[PDB]
């Protein structure tokens, strides 16, 4: 692999597309390989796990619990509602929809759940409260994965999603309990993290939530490090290519591979 910055170039020009990417320590902060990082791309379904922190700090509030018992109807849900089109009679917990959110990327879970924060506006407001000025939500599933060239909307950029989810998971913005509980939702994740382990060597540690969406957008945050710890946290955003999901990955994989390669530093 070459360097990081050069494998991720060589991603670019073999995708025709643009990428961007940060590699950050997760206990101070510090900024360690950046891409692109002050730049534009749609969030996709890595939006749900800020979502998430938003509903958990609602219960750390005591305006929510994640016991609480939603129930729905057929009419709400939208495209891609593996656990939620299954609870149609019976409801699923404020926490069910989060698991099934983040670790089963449902979207009707995630529009149950941006329900109860007060929508996109609210989710915004949230990032807001964090102090990110940068990420905004503005549609709910599925119209926020649309990711037409140049649109703001449903955006982030990668150096602020770092920093909102470094907040999230360590800055006891979050309770001790909350943080731990969206860190273990990332750890479950069942779309990418079983995959990843796979190709990961012996001793690597893995949370994350991946997203997709059109044009060839495509996005994963993640916690990644050595010796069965978080160390780093990992965000890379594709989009504007009109590579193959296949290929998509496997760049992202070899961003990640160079990452690994070249770790110590
Ligand atoms: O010397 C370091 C390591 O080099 C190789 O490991 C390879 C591995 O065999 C391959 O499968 C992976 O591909 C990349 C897999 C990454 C999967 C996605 C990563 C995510 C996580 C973070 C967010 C972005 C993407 O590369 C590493 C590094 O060369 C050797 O196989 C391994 O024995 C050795 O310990």
């Amino acid at each position: 692999s070459p360097q990081p910055l050069e494998q991720i170039k060589l991603s670019e020009s073999q995708l025709s597309g643009r990428v961007g990417m940060i590699e950050m320590d997760l206990a101070s902060g510090r900024t360690l390989t950046a891409w692109r990082a002050d730049e534009r791309f749609p969030m996709m379904c890595t939006f749900k796990v800020v979502l998430c922190g938003a509903v958990l700090a609602r219960v750390d509030a005591g305006d929510e619990q994640l016991e609480r018992k939603i129930h729905y109807r057929q009419q709400d849900l939208v495209d891609y509602s593996p656990v939620s089109e299954k609870h149609l009679a019976d409801g699923m917990t404020v926490g069910e929809l989060c698991a099934a959110a983040i670790t089963m990327s449902d979207n009707s879970a995630a529009n149950l759940l941006l329900a109860t924060v007060g929508g996109p506006a609210g989710l915004t407001a949230f990032l807001r409260q964090i102090g990110d000025n940068v990420t905004r939500l503005d549609r709910w599933e599925t119209e926020l994965n649309e990711a037409l060239p140049g649109d703001a909307r449903d955006t982030t950029t990668p150096a602020s999603m770092a920093a909102t989810l470094r907040k999230l998971l360590t800055s006891q913005r979050l309770s001790a309990r909350s943080q731990r509980q969206l860190l273990q939702w990332m750890v479950d994740d069942r779309v990418a993290g079983p995959l990843i382990r796979s190709v990961l060597p012996a001793g690597w540690f893995i949370a994350d939530k991946t997203g997709a969406g059109e044009r060839g957008a495509r996005g994963i945050v993640a916690l990644l490090g050595p010796n069965n710890k978080a160390e780093r946290i990992v965000v890379i955003y594709l989009r504007d290519t009109p590579a193959s999901m296949a290929e998509r990955n496997q760049q992202i994989a070899g961003i990640g591979a160079a990452l690994i390669e070249h770790w110590q530093r």
